[PDB]
């Protein structure tokens, strides 16, 4: 009784843009979105830049009122939210609004928003703390926000798998589909953790890029002078529909989602396996829920964080699951140029993976000078690369083994 | 070919015991674990008192090494999972790990652990915010040390829905086995707010008692003189199993999860409406999943909190989807003696259910001295009511108007 589910509606912010067409164009153009962090003093800190939305407006989205009880996260999750459902034309009726759900997550959720808390609380004292600190904060308030906002009373929840977020937020909204639960969901994930805490947290763990002389170049998936991933913000959004009820009510049609993988590695908390058999499992289940030969994906998504475990632990994960195919398919990572919005990553990589099914174009991963040893495949060093997409997979992994596997299939 | 589901182990740390037997066995006796807090000088805050883990020993679980770089939320939680895996009897093995899957979830995870690397933060500065800091603060790790500690590489994942976290992990993780993508879950939820952020925090929001002078007394739903919900800390998790499976390796079955419901109220990020509109929705939906008749339930476990709006919104939608069967059920908070656990409240309740349903007894609302107006259902007031229950019912409402029913049904 599996019903099918297409992507309607997209919306994003990004460190390329502030929609889905301008996140894109830079993409395409290979621009890095990397620069010096402005917003706070990172002098004792070895990792100074990230990439920031930047130029974002919460005044187009919200009330002045409203933002000010909201963490950046949320403000992000929600203007991607609000970009995606504008974005499908879908109306929410008396007849439907049971029918439309929303999984928008987050892997960190409102540090930022904890930390501003926790400095008033220290200096001044608990009257300090903001009335607004825990709805403001708490990661399933895009998913609560946008439904009071649109008025859904479908499936509404939150996922939070760390790097995993987007991806899983995607696919379980899409099971929530299939299995006739909803027939609309608003589902991705936002991130907001360019604060002490989060440039500090993920730098106590030696996983930054400290190439502080030339951010535009820090991330470089598969390039054999990576030093660590570089720390990004925003939020991408899309809408998934049932294909009827998208078709009945005329939609434009971007991609039908026909596979999800998840699956845990059990190998090491903030580790991969070298052999990447946990992104491997996940890809052959997602290819398996698909109905799909491993020889009919045209385009992945990698991960690609451009860590020195994680890159090679990808590519030996694709040589495995698609053995001679690994040398037809390409595969980049489009965090060379966002940077790694890690909750929020899969959520913008499911997008990317969308319209290179739409534009017929592999992104391109910049940044890849001198690929390491074993890197051999296609991964679309520089340059865009038109050619022929049918099936496009966006793979993410996350901190505790955690795994994700989207599989798109073009549609006409 | 959706798959039945059924209970084969349950764990629990709560304010009255560090097992399920202990914990129950204070819920059937109406005592209260509500105590001023030990733990820090709350002389600043408006809230002094809650629901402590009482002599929680972690080295009964995990080396002095490991649970050192772990927040209280993650030991929680790994405890409960534990308990729950070694009470199901179950054998991991290279022939089912990768139909065995997590979702542990917390509402908001990693508080103490923040506000710790906050203060190091602030004082010291960045170079002392711990290696282990994101690892052993972030929501999915419970899910991820689990998976990693037992070798479990089926679905790995964490919900994070506020108040309901531990009522839709539960609810999702049964649906993953109903349509094949798991065979055995570990779900529940875990929580430790009790810092100064959290108190501060619910403290700021006005959501909790400030009846310092008689802690056990301040939990009291439905009573006229409620002034808001007591902030409890600990965890609870289940093994849920496809009933062939269980069957076939001759589980104890402690009962059958038969439904499960969610709803967006679509109403307010921290209030509910006054009709329960969103809570009736819920039930009806969990109710129709069943495929029962709303005659056949005789015990609902409340979410119940003791806030002025909640506890009132919860006896509207009980009347909406009972009519005169609300007069029939016993409908209890065991809040009135654990106190809110907020993301690990529905874990808890869930385990409590089940017993209710194992043992044919409904825990008692203790403190219900003067009911409210319009609370004139049987609320189990003071003492157990030992009743035939065939039926159980849990509900779970959190900020963001997220709402959540699961259904429990005696197997035979
Ligand atoms: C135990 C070690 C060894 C060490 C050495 C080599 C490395 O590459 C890093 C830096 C990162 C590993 C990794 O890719 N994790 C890792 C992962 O498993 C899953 C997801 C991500 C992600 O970024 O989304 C990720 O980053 C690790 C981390 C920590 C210290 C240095
Ligand atoms: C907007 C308002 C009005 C106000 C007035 C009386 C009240 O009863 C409270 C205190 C609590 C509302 C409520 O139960 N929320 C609420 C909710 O929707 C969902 C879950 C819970 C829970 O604890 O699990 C919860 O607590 C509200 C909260 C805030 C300030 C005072």
């Amino acid at each position: 009784s599996r019903r099918r589910v297409v992507i309607t509606g997209m919306g994003m912010l990004s460190p390329l843009g502030l929609d889905v067409p301008s996140s894109w164009e830079g993409i395409l153009a290979g621009r890095s979105g990397i620069a010096p962090i402005e917003h706070m003093d990172l002098s004792a800190y070895s990792t100074r830049f990230g990439g920031s939305v930047k130029g974002f407006n919460v005044e187009e989205y919200l009330s002045a009122k409203e933002a000010r009880k909201l963490d950046l996260f949320i403000q992000y999750g929600l203007a991607a939210s609000f970009q995606a459902v504008r974005d499908s034309g879908l109306e929410v009726t008396d007849a439907n609004r049971e029918r439309i759900g929303v999984s928008m997550g987050s892997g960190i959720g409102g540090l930022t928003n904890i930390e501003n808390n926790c400095r008033s609380l220290f200096e001044q004292g608990p009257r300090r703390i903001s009335p607004f600190f825990v709805p403001g904060s708490i990661i399933n308030m895009v998913s609560g926000f946008l439904s009071i906002h649109l008025g859904l009373q479908g499936p509404n929840y939150a996922l939070t798998t760390a790097q995993t977020t987007g991806t899983h937020s995607i696919g379980m909204a899409a099971r929530n589909i299939a299995y006739g639960e909803a027939d609309v969901m608003v589902a991705g994930g936002s991130e907001m953790a360019a604060c002490g805490l989060g440039l500090g947290g993920f730098g106590a763990a030696r996983a930054l890029s400290t190439r502080n002389d030339e951010p535009t170049r820090a991330s470089r998936p598969w390039d054999r002078d990576r030093d660590g991933f570089v720390l990004s913000d925003g939020s991408g959004a899309l809408v998934l529909e049932e294909l009827e009820h998208a078709r009945a009510r005329g939609a434009r049609i971007y991609a039908e989602l026909v596979g999800f993988g998840m699956s845990g590695d059990a190998f090491h908390m903030t580790a991969p396996p070298e052999d990447g058999a946990g992104a491997a499992r996940c890809m052959k289940n997602a290819l398996r829920d698909a109905g799909l030969d491993p020889r009919q994906v045209d385009y992945i998504n990698a991960h690609g964080t451009s860590t020195p475990a994680g890159d090679i632990a990808e590519i030996a994960a694709v040589k495995s699951v698609f053995g001679e195919h690994a040398h037809a398919l390409s595969m980049s990572s489009t965090k060379s140029m966002t940077g790694h919005l890690l909750g929020a990553a899969g959520a913008v990589e499911a997008i990317f993976s969308v319209l290179a099914l739409r534009d017929q174009v592999a992104p391109p991963t910049i940044n890849l000078d001198n690929p390491d040893e074993g890197c051999d495949l296609d991964l679309v060093a520089h340059e865009a690369k038109p050619r022929k997409i049918d099936v496009a997979l966006s793979n993410s992994f996350g901190f505790g083994g955690t795994n994700g596997t989207l599989v798109f299939r073009r549609f006409a």
